């Protein structure tokens, strides 16, 4: 009749919510506050572990979670020199990268791959692979041409394409081609990383 374990999952709390959340935050999985309630940010950082290490999304840290965390996954950057932000497009992840380090990995989701139509013009929900800049930044709430809600501090890569925050970042490429992260994630690559004008942006 005793309990079986807790796997930490969204609304648990306790000790094990505490330690999940600690051990995301020291292998780099963006997470701000290890305080044993599993919430929406702490949800963000999980997706953001389970994308990387190849395993079903679904917020549960069960054995094979477990496992990987343990293991101490990160995933290796393709990048070698410099601050480069590569966003890999398969396991919906952003990663800030200095000099062939992960610095941190951050929950991301691209473009759905859908038509959709803007202005009276049928458009495909693609983002772009490639290896590009940032050239332009608006920094605070903005519309989009692409993108059908707004934007939070948008830094933009080729044309419209943007990384921004948003209020939703799931599980599956979701955007209308830029790349959503949440405005915590956001707020952290402007004022604490620093990802200014220039910086390599590379999509793969
Ligand atoms: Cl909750
Ligand atoms: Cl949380
Ligand atoms: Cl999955
Ligand atoms: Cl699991």
């Amino acid at each position: 009749e005793p309990p079986a374990p807790q796997y930490p999952q969204r609304g648990s709390t306790g000790p094990e919510v505490l330690a999940l959340q600690q051990r995301l935050m020291d292998l780099g999985y963006f997470i701000l506050k290890a305080d044993g309630d599993y919430g929406w940010a702490t949800q963000q950082a999980v997706w953001a572990f389970q994308k990387a290490a190849g395993l079903y999304r679904d917020g549960v840290v069960g054995p094979q979670t477990q496992a990987a965390l343990d293991a101490g996954y990160r995933p290796t950057p393709r990048s070698s020199s410099g601050k480069v932000v590569e966003i890999d497009l398969d396991k919906q992840i952003l990663l800030a990268v200095e000099d062939g380090r992960v610095v941190r990995i951050i929950n991301a989701s691209s473009g759905n791959g859908e038509t959709y139509e803007a202005k009276g013009r049928t458009y495909r929900a693609t983002t772009p692979r490639g290896d590009f800049a940032v050239y332009m930044q608006r920094d605070g709430m903005h519309s989009s041409t692409l993108e059908l809600g707004d934007m939070w501090r948008p830094k933009y890569f080729r044309g419209g394409y943007a990384v921004h925050g948003s209020s939703s970042i799931p599980t599956y490429p979701a955007s209308h081609g830029c790349v959503r992260v949440s405005n915590a994630a956001m707020n952290w690559l402007w004022d604490s990383w620093g990802m200014p004008i220039g910086t390599r942006v590379l999509l793969y």
